[PDB]
């Protein structure tokens, strides 16, 4: 593939296996990438629109911010951005074209449909590690995400109680390194502050917030945000919030030479928690300076963005909303991994959105499946392909065991019932066999074979993933769920042996094995990931676990009828 898919692509059926024109005037971040690809004469022209190197191609460069033209043929290679970030993006597409020292002959004109695209590290729970964030930034660069908003709810220097204090030295030098890596990867590091729970609407707190921003600025930070989500009391006043942000804008963002994004998260950040008899959102829309972004999570705390939904907000805030999409964040279903495809967001509303960022799981590597897909969606939503992008994400993250990770992820998709009413499809490949088998049973051999095949594949996938060393941090994240997933598949297998139950003693051996396996699952659920909120480890919960639990109860019923016995048919 190419990921995100370019706006315009023309491929000829020739392949190609140098002089460098523009290396001293082009984006050094792009030139570095080219040289890193070029350990190894025909022209390579690199530059931004305006540079001498690419004058001949200025009609070909899209007149869009972050746009670029890329051309490969026998004679020469052109890598020409509308601006510095666009040249870097040309190189990111170039890097994907180059397979085994060879290139296809291609012409591409590309640019993003959504202006700001990325990740908000904005969840409750253990914030990502420094090394996880370093890896994230590089991944964002490769996938043309230009935005990283730093706002972990549990960072005491971001929120309660120490938002007024500078970071200690160790954390500051870490943030400084994050900013430098972000810069090198063309990502805006957006430092967010979350003051609303205890802010006073006086000059002293106003001044402390600006002094904090100044210290962040000294660490290299050039984009800023103020979050007013999940607070009560005086900090919720929209007139004062807008005055404060307008003051930050006028006294700081319009005084520095180089500040990029200024963003706020509103107290009412979704439709369903908006007071319909209040004027909160219209006050912000009317009073907030027009260059300041306003975030929005959709119709509900957790939701996908619809045309009607984006219309409702935009009418009120008098600008296109900056989407905070609450997926794959799992901080309210901490016992689940959410590794499914990214879907449900309207692909025709790019013009109606200023930005689109994903709030991910506290599991940084595992979040890359969704992050890669959100990158692809936000760059070219018109051509967003849910399932193919999901597969592409997985192959990128774990090429040495991609089919095994697809298997594990297909069955670790749903959230289970939760206080936000948000669910995802899961296990749809086997859901037909599951329902056709179980209805008959309470059956087509092809359906029994599908179930059998599925359990066998789950075990192969679990054992290969456990021992994979290509992405150790990913495996460390998911290991407890992989163990539980393997136990699930073993239990399925033993239940299907009970169905095929040949004699009474064999059936009783299977029955005792199933009970032992239930106990081990309970053990894992009681000893791994024992967080205060949703402790434990749940996996394959939507389709698979219920099919096994129900089939077990059904076969046992059937056994007790047959032998006038009283075996326990419970499943919990
Ligand atoms: C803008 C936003 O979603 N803010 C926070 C947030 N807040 C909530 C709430 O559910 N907040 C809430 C809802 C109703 C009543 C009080 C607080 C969910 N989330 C996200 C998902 O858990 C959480 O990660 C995030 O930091």
């Amino acid at each position: 593939s190419l990921q995100p898919p370019p706006q315009q692509l023309i491929v000829q059926n020739k392949t190609i296996d140098y002089q460098l024109n523009g290396g001293e005037e082009a984006n050094p971040h792009a030139v570095k990438v080219l040289k890193e690809l070029l350990s190894g004469g025909m022209l390579i022209s690199i530059g931004e629109k305006g540079d001498k190197s690419v004058r001949k191609y200025s009609r070909q460069i899209p007149d869009h911010k972050e746009g670029y033209y890329l051309s490969v043929n026998e004679k020469e290679i052109v890598l020409a951005g509308n601006d510095e970030r666009g040249t870097y993006y040309a190189l990111q597409t170039f890097a994907q074209l180059l397979k085994d020292g060879k290139l296809p002959e291609v012409e591409i004109k590309d640019y993003p449909s959504v202006r700001y695209r990325g990740v908000v590290e904005g969840f409750y729970g253990t914030p990502w590690s420094h090394q996880a964030r370093l890896s994230q930034l590089k991944f964002y660069g490769k996938n043309k995400m230009n935005t990283y908003i730093y706002g972990p709810k549990d960072d005491p220097y971001h929120s309660a109680p120490n938002w007024r204090l500078p970071y200690p030295d160790k954390e500051a030098a870490q943030l400084q390194e994050l900013v430098a890596v972000a810069n090198e990867n063309e990502v805006d590091f957006v430092w967010a502050i979350h003051p609303g729970q205890d802010i006073k609407w006086n000059k002293e707190d106003r001044d402390l917030l600006l002094a904090k921003f100044e210290k962040m600025y000294q660490l290299g930070v050039r984009s800023f945000a103020v979050f007013f989500d999940d607070i009560s009391g005086e900090g919720t006043n929209p007139q004062k919030q807008a005055e404060l942000l307008n003051y930050i804008d006028e006294k700081f963002a319009q005084v520095k030479p180089d500040i990029n994004q200024l963003v706020m998260c509103p107290t009412e950040y979704n439709k369903s928690w908006s007071n319909p008899n209040g004027n909160y959102l219209t006050t912000l829309g009317d009073k907030l300076n027009p260059s300041i972004q306003i975030m929005w999570t959709g119709d509900r705390v957790i939701s996908d963005i619809t045309r009607d939904g984006i219309s409702w907000i935009n009418e009120r805030i008098k600008r296109p909303a900056y989407i905070w999409w609450n997926f794959p964040v799992s901080d309210y279903v901490r016992d689940h991994l959410l590794l499914g495809p990214v879907y449900g967001n309207d692909t025709t509303i790019a013009k109606e959105m200023s930005g689109f960022v994903t709030n991910p799981m506290e599991h940084a590597e595992s979040s890359k499946i969704a992050i890669y897909s959100v990158a692809s969606y936000a760059w070219n939503p018109a051509k967003y392909d849910t399932w193919q992008t999901w597969k592409d994400a997985i192959r990128t993250i774990l090429p040495s065991a991609a089919e095994e990770l697809e298997c594990f992820a297909m069955h670790n998709s749903d959230l289970g019932p939760n206080g936000h009413g948000y669910r995802r499809e899961e296990s749809m490949d086997i859901q037909p066999a599951a329902e056709r088998f179980l209805k008959a049973f309470k059956y087509d051999k092809a359906d029994f074979e599908t179930l059998q095949y599925t359990f066998e594949r789950m075990k192969e996938s679990a054992d290969i993933l456990l021992m994979n060393t290509e992405n150790k941090p990913l495996i460390v994240e998911i290991t407890p769920w992989v163990h539980q997933f393997k136990l699930t598949a073993e239990m399925g297998e033993e239940v299907l042996k009970m169905v095929e139950g040949r004699n009474e003693s064999y059936f009783l051996r299977k029955y005792n094995h199933v009970k032992a396996l239930q106990q081990q699952m309970f053990y894992i659920d009681q000893t791994s990931n024992q967080n205060p909120y949703q402790p434990g480890v749940k996996t394959a919960t939507r389709v698979i676990k219920p099919l096994i639990d129900r089939t077990f109860a059904t076969v046992v019923k059937f056994f007790n009828q047959k032998f006038n016995a009283h075996l326990d048919a419970t499943t919990d």
